[PDB]
């Protein structure tokens, strides 16, 4: 399942990088060029989402009250409720992953870094297993990179 594997790699790297503030220097697996570009795109667009919706992000984090492994496990149901049960577009996918990064940073701050990888898996499961048809129709991570591509300015 190449789409699942690629998705998990991109999402896991972004969440870990957000939490630690350090780039992972290990090579990507399969489809490395696209995955690198996808991660670069999340760095740009995801960071903006977290700031544009800072108050709402903080509010939801507070409401969720994430302390430990069991709370992190409980998030799948919430993601299905909020993300899966609605329209699908790249913006909503970016928000799913960006709020994930916001939770990952919280996990670092409460010294529960071990829960970041399970969190990344949960987000990937929700995205790929509930929206595969859409993702395939939209050309997967190549489509993601194409959708957010910015042309160079003249001059
Ligand atoms: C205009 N916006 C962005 C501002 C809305 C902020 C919301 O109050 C709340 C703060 C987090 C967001 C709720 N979640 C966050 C949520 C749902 C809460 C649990 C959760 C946990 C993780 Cl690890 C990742 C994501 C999520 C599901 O992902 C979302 C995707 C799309 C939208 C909202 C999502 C979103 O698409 C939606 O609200 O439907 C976001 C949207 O329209």
């Amino acid at each position: 399942d190449e789409l699942y594997r690629q998705s998990l790699e991109i999402i896991s790297r972004y969440l870990r990088e957000q939490a630690t503030g350090a780039k992972d220097t290990k090579p990507m697996g399969r489809s490395g060029a696209t995955s690198r570009k996808a991660l670069e795109t999340l760095r740009r667009v995801g960071d903006g989402v977290q700031r544009n919706h800072e108050t709402a992000f903080q509010g939801m984090l507070r409401k969720l009250d994430i302390k430990n492994e069991d709370d992190v496990k409980s998030l799948s149901r919430v993601m299905i409720h909020v993300f899966s049960d609605g329209v699908t577009n790249w913006g909503r996918i970016v928000t799913l992953i960006s709020f994930g990064a916001f939770v990952a940073k919280h996990l670092k701050t409460i010294n529960q870094e071990s829960c970041i990888e399970p969190l990344a898996e949960s987000i990937t499961d929700v995205l790929v297993r509930t929206k595969r048809d859409w993702l395939v129709k939209q050309r997967g991570w190549d489509g993601f990179v194409e959708f957010f591509h910015v042309e160079d300015l003249e001059g």
